[PDB]
Formats: C-alpha cells, sequence, structure tokens
C-alpha cells in the first residue's frame, strides 16, 4: 500500500493558480440561458477568476460590420452582444481572459473557416482596418467598464496559429505580423494592457522560441506566453464520437516544465506563463471526459501544475459547446466540467474538492496532496486513476496527519465509479439521448459525492487515517477542531431512546 | 430472511390519505421567515393538502380586541395577521384544517393558561360574545377568500378537552356546550361548512361515544370525528429534554382500528375520521423525533394508517415551535419532519419516499409495501425499526416482483444510521447548539438519502430483489422499464476508454 | 368633443381572441437568456396562449443531420435544442403555434436563403425525406410531451410562400404540393393534429382561394387558414433603418373582414381564420414600432380584430430579433412590444390594458371600447392615434357609463407622449446606442403608465366621465364598487393633521 | 415666487450622515417574513449602514433563561433567535446599532412593563447576573461573527431612562449605576467596543450634563452620546389613533445644536453624537406619518441634521410594529417609511431622493438643497411642506444652476398630494383595513414618484429651471451631460413617422 507520515511543518506553498482561469465554448454561446445558469452554478462552487474562449470577433457576436452608402463604405462596431456577455460575466464575478479572434468576414482576406460555426481563420485584407477594430473595441470596453477594470484583462492574440486549421497555411511570419499590429494597437490605447501569445498547441515549441525572439528583434512588447496542453493520442472519429488513449499526467507536467525553461532561457525570462487550455482529450466528443477516470486524472495536474505555470485553464467549464455541432445526448464526451442540464461530472468535484485546500503544503506525492488552512484545520486529497485495465485497481492508505487540536471533526467526500458518477447511471438508464425531466432529476441526485462524517482523538499532535481508494476514486478529507458541547445538555443520554 | 412473491394483481388499493394533512406549531409562528421558507420546502417535496395547528384565536394572532368609548365596550376584530398567514398558506398551495381555539384573554372566564406562550384555556365568560367572534371570523374568511374556498376548510373545535391542561377541569359537559355553540354559529354562516371534534387524545374514547350521542340526542351538527394518537409512555422531564419508551406501531394502528369501530357502531356510522395529530412522542423535546428510528417506525403507519382513517396528520412539519419555549439547539427532539435551517430529518424522507407509491397495492406486510403505478412501473418500500438494543438488528430480504417488461432500470434510495442522518453528524460535531453556517451546510449535505441505480433483467416476468436492511433503515425501490438507446451511438464502446 | 352615453346593457361580447397568440423572432433565439427573461416578463402581464415564429427546422436549432457511415448516408434527428426550447415554453405556460420550416440545408434542393440568418427557402430535394423528418419530429414531441399536449398545437405550413423571398419563385404549385405532403405526414401521425395555411402576406389573396380549392379537389386536409396583415407602405432602407407611411387601421380590419368572406364563400366555410402575423410596419427597423403612436394605433385592432378572426398574433413580443442582423441600439424600430433590457414599449401597455376588459361589451366605436366584467365593475379603453400632421391633436371626451353600484372607485391608467414613452426619454439622453446601467434603469422607471385614482358617487345608475386624450394617448378606466370603511375608525379626521 | 442663483462655488460639504442609521420595531419582529422582505426592499433603495431598535434582551427573543436542577439554579443563554436575526441583518448588509435592553423577566427586580409586548422596565435584582448576561451575549457575538465584525457595532445602554415609562421611577442615579455595570462588562470583553448613552428623549438634557459628569467622576468609559427628538405636541388618544400638531423643523434642528454644544462644554468635548431616534410624531398611530406632508417636512432635517450630529436614525423603516398592539389597517399612522405589504410611503421617497446628492454643497436654504457630484453632474431637491391650513399652498421657483456642460439631460422626480401618495388613493378606496391583493397592487402602483425627462441647452455655464411646487411636494432634479449619439444613425428623421 502507501504508508505516509505527513510532516508537521513545511516550507512549500500550494497556490490557487489551478483556479485562475477556466475555458469556455465560443463567446456567442454565452448569450444562452443554459450557458449562464451553468456559469453561475460553477462560480458558486469554484472561484475561477477568469474565463477564456474564442469568438470575440466572430460574426455571431456581430461586432464588425460595414455600412455602404453610394458615397462611401465605413465600418460600424456593434456592441449590443458583447456588452450583454461581458456585463453578465462581471455580474457573476468572473473576468474575460480575452482572446482576440477570429477574423470577422467583412475583413477576411480569404474564405477558410474552422469548426461547425465557421470562424474565418485568414489574415485581414487590410491590417489598418483590423488595427482600428481592435482599438474601437478596447475603447468601448474602457468606456463601459472603466480603465481600472479592463487593465485586469489579459489579451491573447489568436489561437493555435501553428495549425493550418486555425491560421491559414500555419504562416508563422504572418502570425508574428498579426501579433505586432495587434500588440501595437492595444498598447496605443493603453501601455499597461497585457498582450501575449502564441497560444500554440503542443508539439511545436519552436514557435515559442521564435515568437519570443521575434518580439525581441522587432522590439515588439509581450507581457505573457500562452500555450495549450493535451495528453490524448491520435484517434479516429465516428460520426458521433471518438476514443483516444490518454497518456499519463506525467507527460503534461513535463511539457509545462519544458516550456517554462524555454521562457527562462529566452530574452524575456520573467514572463508569466499561461496554459490557456488543457484537458485529457482535445476532442469535444470523447467519452473519457464524462468519466470518473477523467476526474482522478486531472487531480494531479491541479496538484502539481501550478509549480511550473502561472495558470492553466480547464477546457471547458460546460458542455454548452458547438465546434462539432449541437450535442446529441445527455453525455457525449464534451469538454465540460458540467454536462447539460447542470449535471456536474466527476471532474467538477475534483475542482470543487481543491477549493478546500490551504496554502501550507505539508505533503505531496503523485497521488496525494495535504495542506493546512489559515485556521489550522487540515485538508487532504488523494486520487487513484486507473490508466489501463487491471484486476487490482484498489489502493489502501494509512496517513498520519499532524493536528493542533485534540478533538477532531472529520468530513469525508468521495467520488468514484459508484459515487457522483451520473455517467454510469445514464448507462443504467439505457443511455437516453434526450432524457425526461424525471430522468434528469435522478441524474442530478446521483451527481454528488458521498459524504461521511466522524470524530477521532488526536493523540500526541497526530491523527492516523486509514482508507481504501476504489477504481478512479478521488477523496477529500477535512480535519477541523471539535469543541464538544454535550455536557451542556442536562440529562443527555441517547441510550434512553428506543434502540440506542 | 423474508422471501416474498408479489402477485400480478390484487383487490387492494393504496390511498394518499397519508399525505392529506400535516401538523404545525401555533399559527402565530406562521409569521416567521423560517416558518414560511420551511413550509414551502416541504410542499415542494410532499403534496400536503391541509395543515393543522393551534392558536387561531390566541392573542398573538390578535383577532379579538375591545375598544372603549366612554363607559361603552365595543368589540373589535383585527384580521391583519391571519390574513397574512392564510394568504401565505393558499399561495403555497395548502389549506388550513382550522382549529377554533383557544380563548382570547378579553373573553376568558378564568386565568388558566397552557404552554410557554400561555393560551388561555378557560371557557368564555359569555358564550354569546364567543359566538359572535366565531361568526365574525368566518364572515371575514368568506369575504376575503370567497365562500367557495372556505367551504373546503374543516373546523375542528378546540384541542384535547379531556385533559385539564387543555380545558379547565376537563369539564366534558362544558366542552359539549362549547361545541354546540361553536358548531351552531358555523352552520349559520353556511350549513355546508364542515364542523367536528371532539379532538381528544388516547385513553378516553368514551369521550367520543359521549360526543356522538350528545350530538345525536341534541341534534347538534357534526361532520367528522377527530382524535390524536401516540405510542410514548410517561416520561420525566429534565430542564432540557425528556425520554420516553415508544411502543410498537401496532398500538397506534389498533387504536385507529378501535375508534374507527366505535363509529361504525355509532349513530353516525359513516362519519369521516380524522387523526388531527400523531407522532411517536407527544413531547417537543424528545430526541427520538430526530432519529432514523423514528423514520422507520412511522413508515408502517404511512403504509397502514390509511386503512382505518380518512387522514392522519403528522405533528409536525417543522421544528419552528414554542410550546416549551424557544428551541435551544440544532437538534432538540422537536416534532418537525424538518429541523431548523431547513435540515430534513430522516422521517422527512419516509414521507418523501411514499410519493413513489402507486394506487395498486400488490403486496404488504408489517415491514414492506409494494405498489404499481399507472405506467406499469413498480415501487417497493421496506423498513426495519430496531425498537431495542440488540447485538444484531439487520434483516434480510428477497422479493420477486412481477414486471410486464424484461429490461429494468432500478433506482434505489436508502436512509439509515449512516445515510440521511443529520442527527448522527450533529453528534460527530460535538452536538453544537448554535452551529456556524459551514456546519449547517455539512448537515444539509448529509441530510439526503443514498441514491443508487442499476439495471438487471427480469426472468419469467419476475425481477428478483436481493437486499439487506441495516439498523432503522428505510429503502425505496422504483423499477421502471429500461428502453435502451445504446444502439444509436455509432462506434460506441466504453472499453476503448482508459481503464474501462 | 366626443359625447357618448353607454347603453345600460348589451348582447354583444368581447372575446379574448386578441391574446390568443403573439409572435416571436426565430426559435433558435429562444435559447437566449434575454429571450426567456423577456418572455416570462410578458406572460406575467399578458396571458398569451400561443407563440408563433419561424426556424423550427432551421439548422441553428439543428434537428436535421446526416451521418456518413462508409458510403451510406443515414439521417439523424437531434432534439437537444427544441426540447430545451419547448420545455421553457410549456414551463412558462405558453404553447407553440408551430410553423413548419424552413428547409434544413441537407434536404434543400436550392441554395437560396432569406434573412441575416440565412433560412434556406427552396423546396426539398426529396419529398420523402421531408415527410420522414416531419414524422420524426412530431413523434418525438408526442413522446416527450404526450399526445394530449401536442394535440393542442396547430401546424402552419411554411411562411408567406406568395413571396419570392421566402419561397423560391413564389411557386404556388410547389407550395400546394409541399403542403399536401406535409399536411399528410402530420395526419398519418394523428388525424386530430390541426394543420393549415397558406400563411401568405396581404395582396395575394387569390392564394387562399386556390388553396381552399386545391384541398377540396385533391382531397388534402385543412383545419385552418392563416394570413398576415400590415398597413405600412413601401420604403427605402438606409443601412440602419427605414421609414414607411402607415395607412389607417381600417385597411387592416377590412382585410380581416374580406378574407373571412372568401372562406365563408368557399368549400370550407367553417374553417377558423388565423392572422399569424401582424403589426403596422413589416420591418424590424421601422422606428414607428417603438412609438406612442404605434400603441394608440393598435388599440382599435385589439378592439375589433376579434370580430373577424379566431386570432391575430402581434409580430412580435420582443426586440430579441436578427432578421436584419443584431440590433444596433436600445431603440431601433424592432417589432417587439418589449425593447431589449426588458423595457416595455407603449404598445406593450395597450395589450396590458385590455386585460381589464370583460366579455360583456356595452359600447364601442373607432376610438373607444367599454365592457362590463362579471363582478359588475365596468372598464373603458379609449385611444387617440394621430395619423397625420395636425395642429389640434388632442381629443375631448364625455362618457356616461352605467354603474351598477352607488359608490365608485376609479382607477385611471394612461400612456401618451409624456407617460410611458421610453423612446422620448431615449431621445432626451441623446439616443445612446449602448446605454449604461443607470440609463437603462431610468428608461425602466419611465416605461410605465401614469396612474390616477379618485372616487365618485354614481347617480341614477350612471357616472359621468370627462377626460382629455393628448396626442397618441391610450387610457384605461376601471370602475369598481367602493365600500367605505372610514366609519369604523374611531376619531378619524384628517383635518386634525397639519395642513389638511 | 422664489428666484435663486446657485453659486458655482462650494465651501461646505454635504455628508451621508443622514443614511447612517434607521429605526426598527423590537428585534423579535425581525423574525417575521414581512419584516425581512421589507428590510431587504428598503436596503435595495437606501444604503442604511445601521438599524436601531428595542428588545435585544426581551423574552420573545428569549436569550436569558434559568434551569432549575434540584435546588441549584443555573442561567442559560439561548441564542437561537438573535443568531437568526443578526445573521439576516449581516446577510442583508446592515449592522445593528445595538440597544442593550430591556430587562429579561427572570432577572427583573420589579413588575413594571411597557408597551403591548410588555418589556420589563425595572433594574435587575442582581447586577452581577446582569453583568454576566451582557458578557455571555457579547462573547457569543464574537464567537459567531468574529471580533473584527463586532467591533463595528455600537452599544447603546437602555432607552429614555429619563421617562418613568421606560425606566422605573426615572431613577437617574440608578440608571448611571446600570450604565457603569454594563459599560464595564462590555469593556471587560473588549476594551475597544463602543459604548454610550443616555438615550434620553428631549426636555431633560440635564440628564446628559449629569451623564458625562458621572462617567468623568467614576472614570466610566464613554464613546458616544445618544438622544432622541420629536416635534409632535401633546395629543389625546382614541382607541384607534391620535392626532398631534407638528412644530416646525427648526425646533428639532435647534435641539441637535443645543445638545451638541452641551457635549462640547463637557469633559468629553469630542464625543460623537447620535440621534438614535427621530420623527415628527412619537406615536405609532398618528396618521401624519403616512402623509406627503411628512415627506416634505423630513426633507429639511435630512438636509441640515448632518450639520450637528454624526447620525440621526429615522424611527422607523417599516410599519412592522407592535408597541401599541398589532396594526389594524393598511394605513394607521405607523412610524414606517414603508407601510405593510411593502408599500413605500412618501417619506420613503424623500430618503430615496437624497441618494442623488453629491458631497459638494453649492446652495441651501430652508426649502432647497443643491449639490454637485464627483462626475460634475448637479442635483437639486426642493420641498414645500404646508405647516397649516391655507388657500394658497403652491410655491413657484426659478433657479439658475451652474453646469460645466452645454447639452443637459434632465431627470426630474416628484412626490406630492397627487403623485406617490398611497394614503390618498387608499382613502379613495374607502379606507379599507384589509385590502384585497388587487387593492394592495393598485396602491403599490400609485406608491411611486412621477418621473419626467427632458433636455435643454445651458447659456453661458447656466441652466434655468422653472417649476411650481404643489402642496407638500418634494422634487428632485438631476442634470447630467448629454452626449448625443444621434449623428451616428444614418437617415434618422422622426418627422418621417406618422404625426411626427
Ligand atoms: C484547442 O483544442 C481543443 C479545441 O476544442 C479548441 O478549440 C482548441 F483551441
Ligand atoms: C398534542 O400533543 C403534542 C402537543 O405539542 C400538542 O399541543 C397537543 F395538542
Ligand atoms: C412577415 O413580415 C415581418 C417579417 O419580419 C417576417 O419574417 C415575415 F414573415
Ligand atoms: C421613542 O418614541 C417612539 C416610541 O415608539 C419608541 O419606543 C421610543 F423609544
Amino acid at each position: 500500500m502507501i504508508k505516509v507520515r505527513v510532516p508537521d511543518f513545511s516550507d512549500k506553498k500550494f497556490s490557487d493558480r489551478w483556479r485562475y482561469c477556466v475555458g469556455t465554448g465560443r463567446l456567442g454561446l454565452a448569450l444562452q440561458k443554459e450557458y449562464i445558469e451553468t456559469l453561475k452554478y460553477v462560480k458558486e462552487n469554484i472561484d475561477f477568476k477568469y474565463i477564456r474562449g474564442h469568438g470575440l470577433l466572430c460574426d455571431d457576436v456581430g461586432i464588425y460590420r460595414e455600412d455602404v452608402v453610394g458615397d462611401e463604405v465605413k465600418p460600424f462596431y456593434n456592441f449590443t452582444y458583447i456588452d450583454r456577455i461581458f456585463d453578465s460575466f462581471l455580474e457573476i464575478g468572473i473576468r474575460p481572459f480575452v482572446e482576440i479572434g477570429f477574423m470577422p468576414k467583412k475583413l477576411a482576406s480569404g474564405t477558410q473557416t474552422v469548426f461547425y460555426w465557421e470562424g474565418n481563420v485568414t489574415p485581414p485584407k487590410d491590417y489598418e482596418k483590423w488595427s482600428d477594430l481592435v482599438k474601437a473595441v478596447l475603447h468601448h470596453f474602457i468606456s463601459r467598464y472603466g480603465i481600472e477594470e479592463v487593465l485586469k484583462w489579459p489579451f491573447e492574440i489568436w489561437n493555435e496559429p501553428n495549425l493550418k486549421e486555425f491560421w491559414k497555411d500555419a504562416d508563422e511570419k504572418e502570425y508574428f505580423k498579426l501579433y505586432k499590429v495587434t500588440a501595437k494597437a492595444i498598447k496605443e490605447v493603453n501601455e499597461n494592457l497585457k498582450v501575449g501569445g502564441p497560444a500554440i498547441c503542443g508539439g511545436a515549441d519552436y514557435w515559442i522560441e521564435d515568437f519570443l525572439n521575434f518580439c525581441y528583434e522587432e522590439n515588439v512588447p509581450v507581457d505573457f506566453v500562452s500555450r495549450h496542453a493535451y495528453t490524448s493520442k491520435q484517434g479516429e472519429y465516428t460520426p458521433h464520437l471518438i476514443y483516444q488513449e490518454i497518456m499519463p499526467s506525467e507527460y503534461m507536467l513535463n511539457e509545462f516544465k519544458t516550456v517554462r525553461e524555454i521562457i527562462k532561457n529566452s530574452h524575456f525570462p520573467n514572463l508569466p506563463f499561461h496554459i490557456t487550455e488543457y484537458n485529457t482529450s482535445y476532442s469535444p466528443q470523447n467519452p473519457v471526459h464524462d468519466t470518473p477516470f477523467n476526474a482522478a486524472y486531472i487531480a494531479r495536474i491541479l496538484s502539481e501544475g501550478g509549480d511550473y505555470v502561472d495558470s492553466f485553464s480547464y477546457w471547458t467549464f460546460s458542455d454548452v459547446f458547438e465546434e462539432r455541432d449541437v450535442p446529441r445526448s445527455q453525455f457525449h464526451g464534451g469538454f465540460g466540467l458540467v454536462a447539460l442540464n447542470m449535471i456536474p461530472k466527476p471532474t467538477f468535484y475534483t475542482f470543487k474538492f481543491f477549493n478546500a485546500m490551504g496554502e501550507e503544503m505539508l505533503y505531496r506525492d503523485e497521488h496525494m496532496l495535504v495542506t493546512r488552512r489559515d485556521d489550522g484545520s487540515v485538508a487532504l486529497i488523494a486520487w487513484n486513476e486507473v490508466m489501463d485495465k487491471t484486476e487490482n485497481p484498489d489502493e489502501d492508505y494509512e496517513v498520519e496527519i499532524p493536528v493542533r487540536f485534540r478533538d477532531v471533526f472529520i468530513k469525508r467526500q468521495l467520488i468514484d465509479e459508484e459515487h457522483g458518477n451520473p455517467w454510469g447511471t445514464w448507462i443504467h438508464m439505457g443511455r437516453p439521448r434526450y432524457p425526461s425531466k424525471e430522468q434528469v432529476n435522478t441524474l442530478r441526485e446521483v451527481a454528488k459525492p458521498e459524504i461521511m462524517t466522524s470524530q477521532p482523538v488526536a493523540n500526541d499532535g497526530y491523527l492516523n487515517l486509514k482508507f481504501k481508494l476504489g477504481k478512479n476514486a478521488v477523496v477529500l478529507y477535512e480535519l477541523t477542531e471539535r469543541i464538544d458541547e454535550s455536557s451542556t445538555y442536562i440529562g443527555l443520554d441517547d441510550s434512553k431512546i428506543n434502540g440506542y
């Protein structure tokens, strides 16, 4: 098994970089009732500071237009939709990790598009027109929300320009130019606004080295580096879904650690580094996302990810998505932490559990994190992800946890194949694509962790915990100080109740 | 164990008389935010039709007042509070099972009072004035709610008049006179208004014989007989609480059965019989009410009480109560199905579980009830009350349930000593009297039945249910047809996901 | 002025056909938070039973798709969105007046499209697949909401086929076929499902005749005739808006009266007549919709339309629209009764005012309507639209209304250029395109009718009302019985208060 | 009329001391639903920082109890209720201006009580037991809310001890002893908790000179001086209401000033001064509270009171009151800014209007206040209370206001006998005591100020306002820069709309 004696002291800190940002489907979808109810719901449980998605300039949001009169053609920047979208974000208490893109059609130099909703991925016909659009939007943001607010919004230029699907011909140089023109337009508005990139996907880090060298040699400002991370191997789509083998979380933490080094060996060694999008599979139709395995797996990344990066946004917070058309079933492998109808997937609870962690990191290994909060209470999280099939997926634990107080109240939350696994149940129901309200209700009741309370006696400043982790289980223990008030109950004696 | 083969048909039906009416603390408390929130919470889970409680005429509600102009004394009827209370009841979707009482101070003949809030319990100094009061109030309900709504309200006269604590000297003669004047006044406003009594507690059923014969020989209107029922032996209060031995459910059931028989053998053999108030203990400070035990014990009463009475009102719906002063801790043995801070007790889920029962009663025995719904689905409810210390409380079950389909989706809900037991957690916390918001949150999360789902196949029209019931457990099983859609998912194969 | 003595009684009735249905932007938009909040807000004030809009089969809702397996093209029906859309409707208490259309891209024969959102308007490439899509959809509805529910939904086939914009070549022949097939496939699902058409716009009434003869001769089912009505003359769009002279309401009423005759003269003389879409201007950018004029104008139609049709649906209920792109300002001449940010336009209150109408019509002329409600109270609505430019816009009135009671309470509500005119205030602010929260709040405070109360003593069963209507005003007078309680207050005397 | 030229200059500030605190009925009522919804309502409209009322220790809240075990009698402090009350207050965002009192029954030395709810007005039998109570309560507050939070709560000792009705025999010396014991108990808990008194009503300011002198001689700590002020003369109660002449606001403002000077000449010259209770009439049944008069009257105090005091709390925020038994009609002369059923009274809008004032005072006199906000926009409030019967009550105005912009947007709000006067409408209904839902709805609709917008151009930095103030009217004018966007609407032209 795994015997562990948690140190009573430690000089390691656990930050909340894991909850800095969360991803989302294109901004246009944010106008949806379903989208907003779910965002509010997530924010009532996980305090994400930012939310990052594509589509700010896409035509459904409808910002860039052009009015034609016999005499001239002049641009018209329409803010009716983003005002509403950004107004609701600020109301909910979350800020946009703005992504500049994609190319509105009236400015497109080409016709290439991406996804079901067809965002244009070609450079602008006229870079100056693109520069004025960016400034027009920035000035509108300042006008409506004030410069103090907007200055907190980082601006990421484009998305995965290294892939021919998001950027015409994967033209590295044209990207650097787009970045230059955009960065200059933003800075012109206000020199303190944060700009960055290159928002590339893995397997092309020579882009980050080039990107940084370009900003250096061309004297172009950069306030942060962005990149994406996935651990899913190549797969084969069916007209409904796709399966991909997920490599261990080790490969992702290593990619983090690797690109971090590239930034420190570059001309801008202290640049903050954001993983603006990550998950196991990079497909919005891969079943693994809705499983308990996904939640046990992500656990470690939330545990160690912050050691190498400034943030890492989980893609996504909801199944309200469309890159591959409208979802066709209650569970379809969406990126969402929360499935449609506000049904939290196990992964949702992994994030929820980390909300209990303190800054003092007493102990940590590849399958367990132990911290202490301000008040002195101790929280512990352990996970048991099953990478491949086996007959011994169980793992026993015995941990000695240091505790200030003598009397302890214990609160244990758990999720695994039988607890907080709405997916398994949906399978019991016959995988309905469009369940009834009664069925969705049963899925909500099921989608909750198991809660168990107890009390022990901490001896010489320590408490011994023994537990077993089933297949793909994630557990959260909280040890707070118990202050017994039983003596104040005159005549208290439970044994005088029938059977106790 | 307990092997049972449930029949395909039966000549028995199961009514919903078990949810006709529920009890409440004095009406004046309906003015509380805590009270209304809680009532709305119960109604969202249990479709109670009526709500029965004391205090309609008590001075906190303030209906009866007297204005003095010189040496003249004119009465004044203030409807400000009742209007707000009854307005809030009808808005929530529940009607009052009116209880005419107690005695307004200005109309009292003596000074004897009952409870911490001192409801005067002496007859009126002038039965005329009392009669006018009764008529003034009804004409107001009529005037504000319309005769059509008020005709749906029954009017029970007084409360347990056979006890000297609730009616001076337990004067049976004066009560019969009280009843005559009151019933007469009611009928005069509108003879369709249901009036009844005698509202006595157990151990004095001769009071009913005397009552009925009093009406049958005095031609006094009577639309229903009401009585209370408990199974708790005399106990001895401590300044904080009291314990009492609770007897088996048989006693209460046989009591329902006895009195029901005292009526069929009466001069009004067809009068409806209402148990306007029941529970294990008749004390608002008996810890037994907050236990899983209570939940299991009342389960059988819901299953059979309907056979003998037109309705039985569990006392009460909430711990918002003040008979023995303001509650002094999160759990204090109050009558409520719901503890303060809207924390449902296990008995709450016993009622909740019965909502799954259909009208077709296929099988039933002292510890189990099986029914079929309109759509063919079948539901089962078993309970295991452990009425005494025992090294072994567990019970084994094996039930063959007839099902008109082969593929079955199973939804199981369980409450016992480790599930849906906020009381057990409260103790784990050191029995906090005034718990913080985090504690109350923990209690709320624990206070939920364990939901568990599965899917098996039926053989020879029978689905075999094998399960054991732990200490004081209550389980719900709903078996519905599983209509599998798994075939419409192209490429579907969970084995292609890590570990699966 | 206009002196009118309202007849003591009458045998004519005012029906609520005016509130039977209301229009809406494309169904896909019903997914919007703004849409839903607005629909609920409307339904709390005006009880519309049905809602009519296009886009049911348009690809944004996404019902029709095609899976490519190997070399076989299998059709797929995705209900994720209409299920969410129709649930919200039914949840709110409003049913869809279904409109079958337009052509999903995959089944489209041509490439022609209409509107900013490109709804394909060509016939199907295979009328078989069309019929199968139709039955697939209907069955699902049946399966999800039950046949008893789906039976209450009428089915309109396509939209204004008599116009090249919505139907390729306005081919009258094809429409009759598409209708034959569609009206058939529906019936095959269930013979009681109401079907109708041709839902043409005014001017081409020859279509209704050729339609009612097509059915008769080719033996095609028909349960209703649908047509649209508009009184706006042609105009010339600027890239932002359009102005159009609006003809008098008389033109519209005459058309209702006309087309209704064509039906009573046809083979189907008892067919119901539905005006599934009407308003002054048929453009979503004609400022007239946002004005006090548009409200005093529509008053007379809500007042008389019912005399000729089974229903007439105001297009639309909200400015949440996109036919001509995303709106570019708080007021942009949208069809809505309610402007974005839930700001009611004066027309909204014209409908609202009609709720006060009883069924007993005592009087009515081109500018007034007086009805008596069941309880006896009387209600009056008078409107003064200013059609052209004049220098004497105001109108004086003197109406003797028959009043059952002797003491009257008068509640007067009024809207005009100075009251309930958020548009005028919007102008005072400088016509802001994207108003701040404070400005929207001011618009909301302003967007309400003026309210005045008073009290008169009816003499000889009649009450004399002298009022003055300003430019484009619409007023509501409710006359309920006044039962004075002042005498029950001992010492009551306002003169004993400073200055009274 | 009155002609005023507001100087474009400011040497004095206008603070928000007017909204520092508001009054309330006894704490035990804070448990009512009506109460809380109303407190939330008021807070959404006025940012009151504190709320001050009686009954913290009274027995309905029930903190002080005594358990009798055998012979030994042990005190028990039950926090169930205040915990709920103060939880609700902090949740809403308003802190308690704690008033220690009255005397719990079991600790009383005498039998004298005050008000319908009978709060005990005699000194404690044992000052040590009272001292322990104070400590227990404070220690609990710290335990539940944290020290940082409780340190912001001021502690006023008792209420109007100078009156025989609230303090047995108006024993000045016994009150100073009560203050010392209490203050010392408070300071024992925490040295920096704010304590003060004497909370006397007018006419006995020597209690104040004696109070400060007592604290000096006995070295008893004191942090503030509290006092009450009313301007109603003697009246003669009827069993239902009371009338009293209200003296000019000058009287009250001069009392604030007189007492302020007394504190300055004491041993503690810099002590803050709080008027913990004020209004016109001090009776919870004097109709003046509900009239427009009261609104125009209070206007001047809100305007000048902050000049002499650190706060002045209007008694009360809501009609939820019981001092003189449960209210008996929709309007009854309650102290509330808001009447039952959340119907704001005119005074409510006087406070609401003051939210508009900025810190820069530009002009002020007995009937007008003009200030400038931080963004440069200007606000003006003028009032015209009619102190006595008159045929000529109106008051005309011409005010020249300086504005830094040329294009001005004007928002004007007005309450008077005809606008926002629910009392007036209520009378029109016959003065119903228990209005129907419909009538309550009509009053709510009337209970709003008249809103009117417009736009003028200033001439040489000045805008001229011309208006007439009706009887008891209060007007608010907000002038903000008008930034016209009309030029961006291509083809805009309202004249192209029928009648425009
Ligand atoms: C990163 O990979 C996942 C995909 O859904 C995102 O759109 C892309 F940016
Ligand atoms: C019935 O017993 C319980 C008690 O609380 C009730 O008041 C009584 F009527
Ligand atoms: C009827 O005219 C108005 C337009 O918006 C609709 O689309 C059309 F059917
Ligand atoms: C001050 O006068 C008004 C009364 O209602 C308060 O109780 C008193 F303190």
